[PDB]
DNA sequence: AGGGGGTGTGCC
DNA sequence: GGCACACCCCCT
């Protein structure tokens, strides 16, 4: 599975990865956020579950030193890094 | 400090 | 296919 963009060439092994790639070439963003009066758009489905998040409110990544909740385990991760 | 999007990569 | 981690780079 080639990616035949231009002078690219890039090589992956499952379909799913090639397509999510070829969007950052036509810039194609297919997940639409629903929320009323947002507007994202993204170009791979885990930006958009993401996202939801900051919608919904679910931040399911507890600190174990603390009492703070986040949404995305990296900013728990930084959080536990500059404690 | 907290809070976002972009991107690559490994797993279900 | 999606999910999720990890990291980058940005803004608040
Ligand atoms: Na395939
Ligand atoms: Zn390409
Ligand atoms: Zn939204
Ligand atoms: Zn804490």
């Amino acid at each position: 599975h080639t990616c035949d963009y231009a002078g690219c060439g890039k090589t992956y092994t499952k379909s799913s990865h090639l397509k999510a790639h070829l969007r950052t070439h036509t810039g194609e963003k297919p997940y639409h956020c629903d929320w009323d009066g947002c507007g994202w758009k993204f170009a791979r489905s885990d930006e958009l579950t993401r996202h939801y998040r900051k919608h919904t409110g679910h931040r399911p990544f507890q600190c174990q030193k603390c009492d703070r909740a986040f949404s995305r385990s990296d900013h728990l991760a930084l959080h536990m890094k500059r404690h």
